[PDB]
């Protein structure tokens, strides 16, 4: 009974193809998704940004939620830049929360491991939480920062 484990493990396998961060809903409302950015572009681009994700009720948004009026089309956005460091940018009409602490809108914050962002604050029964998972594999690549190079 190990072969089957491999198949099941494949779906929930440690991804590191070019993964940036993973979004996981704990309140059971939005389905898990995988956020990612290409390393070549990150190591190549010498700017203060590589790729940013937008989350909200917008079908365009990099993250499609259920349908909560309390949340905006693009409730929040996540940016990826620097030497692998990740940043979280809130962009909600009502506000974005971090572990119960409301952060400044359209503001950059230092991402946290397995962090969680809460949204739709105002009504105890109208708040939705989201958990962010950072890919350890990606961090390993950035930590070493190896420019292409062959053997």
């Amino acid at each position: 009974a190990t072969q089957r484990f491999l198949i099941e493990k494949f779906s929930q396998e440690q991804i590191g193809e070019n993964i940036v961060c993973r979004v996981i809903c704990t309140t059971g409302q939005i389905p898990i998704r995988d956020l990612s950015a290409d390393i070549s572009q990150v190591l190549k681009e010498k700017r203060s940004i590589k790729k940013v994700w937008t989350f909200g009720r917008n079908p365009a948004c990099d993250y499609h939620l259920g349908n909560i009026s309390r949340l905006s089309n693009k409730h929040f956005q996540i940016l990826l830049g620097e030497d692998g460091n990740l940043l979280l940018n809130d962009i909600s009409t009502n506000g974005t929360w971090l572990n119960g602490q409301k952060v400044e809108k359209n503001s950059n914050q230092l991402l946290s491991q397995g962090d969680e962002i809460t949204v739709g604050v105002g009504v105890e029964s109208d708040i939705l939480s989201l958990v962010i998972f950072i890919n350890d594999k990606f961090k390993q690549c950035l930590e070493q920062n190896k420019v292409d190079r062959i053997r």
